């Protein structure tokens, strides 16, 4: 009755086990089967973000849930299905599985004027149910709908073989002995790239734009475990990039060197993307790095240098956009594309509404959504306030500024936090 | 007529071409169906010291004959089959094979009272022929037999799985779903771990004595590479272990901390294993290190650690023994099992005979086959003349005594040389 929250992926989870410790009533509505979001996605064959290969990049102590730690023979970067598992552990734990309704599509969330919101959900038959709740919490994640290169390269429709978005991508079994060229440099860009590398026969990596590649560990210590570490953050923004970059320049080497681009920015601005594997699949002739495509000729890719192969697939691991189909006016945004949402939660108009998970910190996002869901448990039950809207513009207005005075413009840079300072106000 | 080559691998080829330079007749008998060695045994799917995933540990403009190129689209690291190709190219450019004899086994090689050789071989048929040769050059490799623990653990008889050895091990596909145990930490042992980490539901990798595993790069450059540079030769051979001691701390952090034992030399002490892989494959779970194998208990392998797993396979990647079964009186050694071979190559006292490729040095041996081919050659046709006996028998004592003082008493210690040194005087 009291809450409505949209998902029971890992920030669904953890807002519920708040709800729950305050004696707040809610509910959890579920697309899927099960619980654990996209975590569970793969092993279930399912269409999703991840892929059969797909392990965590967070250390394992830092990624549960602080309460309830994941168990003690997990190594230090879990498969997707020890996390899935982990994930549904924490559930029935928890007491949240008498609260979850599974195969429960959430259609429409609307406002109504004496301030309860009327939600539209679709069960397994397809039937549809109307039911009114006091709050909504929304916690549909963020990676939902794939994003594809505005312009596909010229004879994308003549072209012999398939393309294919990494959603669309599971293991690459499914590509033995095929000819395949991988699109992009992000964390699915040289994870399937890496995975291809052990199945197809021939494996291309077409970049673009250059990112900084960062091994998984530097020191033995995860990248994600130097950040908690009290030396580096005794160090200035200078000296950890200074530091960085000497400690990469050992551990591989340059970019260049292995016929990827250089980056235009300094290793902290902008994405890193971690990989143990992929430059040494370069150098082992597994994966042939490429420019951009320059179009598509029948059977064969041809590359903006004058290259070309033959190619039977091409997999374009191009991200996702953020969308949120049952909010009739979408998540509040400052046209521009920014975010509007007060610590990153909150609408500075929409009483009784929140977002959670909506933030892309360096590491693990767990703190993050556990800090926000005790935060919104909080303000449900009354014993947190809000600011008046204007106040809450206010720190919006600066949020932003302090974004594009960062990292400018891009994409999906409103909702980009450092875990350090945004969990210090918790 | 002149000179019996026996085997046809880099070092037969490298030998081959040599005498072919100088007008030197000579037929190169080798055991296998094409020339490569156990670089075209992977690949054909016979037995040997290779694997499917095998590739260079070596640079491949350092791994290539030097008036030879590899192809220029060949990676740093080529695939066994590249390199296999690659050496048949040699020999076809070379204009060896009217000069080879395949499918043909040396039996037997005796010498003569008159000087010349009795060479007994066999061909396909299974019939057996008998030439004399003036001159008689060895190439026949070095990792010939296997050499499974002295004492396999108590229980191997009752184990309900298979027992095998590297030479053995083939793909790994060949274990899908499977449980193995790997057990070593060389070269061959992190490459079939990780390749079983792939395909194996469970791969476990069963280690007593500790090696230094060192990524394959360092600052970008292979480490043979690094080597050859001139500021590491500038070094002090203190100030080099000091330079890479620091370098892999920041590369990978320490041994320790992933589950292994740590070694009980320094780095350049002992035999360092070269992966880009093990470590983070103990990462991500996919590899599980545990100590020495105590038991075989059924479908179980118990640990000297009291812990247990059951296990389908256990894949002993522990080396081989050095055998020469053609020559009746073995290869020249000190009773010690020490070589004993004028400037690793010459017997003292058996004129007209020759070894080539029984040298273990850092890093690829083509630079010092070449070198050693090359002066053979010089020996065959009287261009080059050798000490007599007894001072050949002091080299070989001061270099045996050089080799305890530095890596004592081990196994295969006596053929390893510094390419650097060894290669000056030639
Ligand atoms: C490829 C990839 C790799 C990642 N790797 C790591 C990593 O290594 N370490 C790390 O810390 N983080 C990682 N992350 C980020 C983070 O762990 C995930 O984004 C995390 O799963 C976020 O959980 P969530 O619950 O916010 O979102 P999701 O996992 O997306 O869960 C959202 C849930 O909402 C449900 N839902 C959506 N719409 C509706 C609807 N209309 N009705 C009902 N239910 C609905 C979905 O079915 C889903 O179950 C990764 C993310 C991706 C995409
Ligand atoms: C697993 C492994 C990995 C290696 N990786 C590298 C690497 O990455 N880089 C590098 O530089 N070096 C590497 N080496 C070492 C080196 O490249 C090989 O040892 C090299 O193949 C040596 O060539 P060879 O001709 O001396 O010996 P082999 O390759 O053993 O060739 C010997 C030949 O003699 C033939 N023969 C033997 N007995 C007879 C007989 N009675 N009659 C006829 N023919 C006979 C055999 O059939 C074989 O063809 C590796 C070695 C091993 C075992």
């Amino acid at each position: 009755m009291r809450v409505c929250v949209i998902g029971a992926g890992l920030s669904g989870l953890a807002v519920g086990h708040a709800l729950k410790e305050r004696g707040i009533s809610f509910v959890c509505l579920e697309k899927a089967p099960d619980v654990g979001g996209i975590w569970r996605q793969p092993g279930a064959g399912e269409r999703g973000p991840g892929y059969r290969t797909l392990h965590l990049n967070t250390a394992k102590q830092l990624t549960g849930y602080a309460d309830f730690p994941m168990p003690d023979a997990y190594p230090l970067y879990p498969r997707h299905s020890q996390v899935a598992a982990y994930l549904r552990s924490f559930a029935e734990w928890a007491g949240l599985l008498d609260h979850v309704e599974l195969r429960t599509e959430v259609v429409s969330v609307r406002q109504d004027a004496d301030g309860p919101w009327t939600v539209v959900s679709r069960g397994a038959d397809g039937a549809q149910v109307s039911r009114r709740f006091e709050q909504v919490v929304v916690a549909s994640g963020h990676h939902n709908e794939p994003a594809l290169p505005d312009p596909l390269p010229a004879g994308a429709d003549s072209f012999a073989g398939t393309i294919l978005h990494s959603l669309d991508y599971r293991d690459g079994g499914d590509f033995a002995g095929r000819r395949v060229v991988v699109v992009g440099l992000g964390a699915s860009a040289v994870d399937i790239a890496a995975d291809l590398s052990r199945h197809a026969e021939r494996t291309l990596l077409s970049v673009r734009r250059g990112l900084h590649i960062v091994p998984k560990q530097l020191f033995g210590m995860s990248v994600d475990e130097i950040a908690e570490a009290p030396w580096w953050n005794e160090m200035s923004f200078d000296e950890r990039r200074r530091w960085v970059e000497q400690a990469l320049l050992v551990a591989r080497g340059r970019l260049s060197d292995y016929g990827l681009p250089e980056p235009d920015h300094p290793v902290f601005s902008s994405a890193t993307t971690l990989s143990d594997e992929i430059l040494s699949r370069i150098r082992h002739g597994a994966v042939t790095p490429k420019p951009a495509i320059a179009s598509f000729d029948g059977d064969r890719v041809v590359f903006t240098d004058g290259t070309s192969e033959p190619a039977d697939a091409v997999v374009y691991c191009t991200g996702f956009h953020m969308t949120f189909p049952f909010l009739p006016a979408g998540c509040p945004m400052s046209a521009d594309g920014s975010v509007e949402l007060y610590r990153r939660v909150v609408p500075a108009d929409r009483p009784g509404l929140y977002f959670v998970g909506l933030v892309r910190p360096v590491g693990a996002i767990t703190r993050l959504v556990e800090a926000q869901a005790e935060w919104v448990a909080r303000l449900v039950d009354g014993a947190a306030v809000l600011p008046a809207a204007d106040q809450m513009r206010e720190e919006i207005g600066t949020y932003l500024t302090g974004i594009v005075q960062r990292y400018g413009r891009t994409e999906g840079a409103s909702i980009q936090v450092d875990v350090g300072p945004y969990l210090a106000e918790f």
